[PDB]
């Protein structure tokens, strides 16, 4: 039912995350957000060590 | 002069980037953004090795 960018499948991070990251050269947060903000295959996978601000601003972590 | 954070007073980075570290309680760059406009003080100190995230955003490299 309600589950955007939810729990368990957060581990998709490896896909949808991983081609964000190719979009800001790789591994970013500030720049990658942009493209984070999409589907449900984020959470704490992606902004778990990387809790300053940007995607933390959004909670995902 | 019309110089504002500009490559010379790069120096004066010891104030808004040491202090923006106290200000998100950590040093990285997507949230120490923020206190990164105090007027100046900038220049490449910031942005320079560092210019991934919001740091391009803010065009300082």
């Amino acid at each position: 039912a309600m589950g955007k960018c939810s729990v368990l499948k957060k581990v998709a991070c490896a896909a949808a995350i991983a081609g964000a990251v190719a979009a800001c050269g790789g591994i970013d947060l500030p720049c990658v957000l942009a493209a984070l903000k999409a589907a449900e295959g984020c959470a704490s996978c992606f902004c778990e060590d990387h809790c300053h601000g940007v995607c933390k601003d959004l909670h995902l972590c």
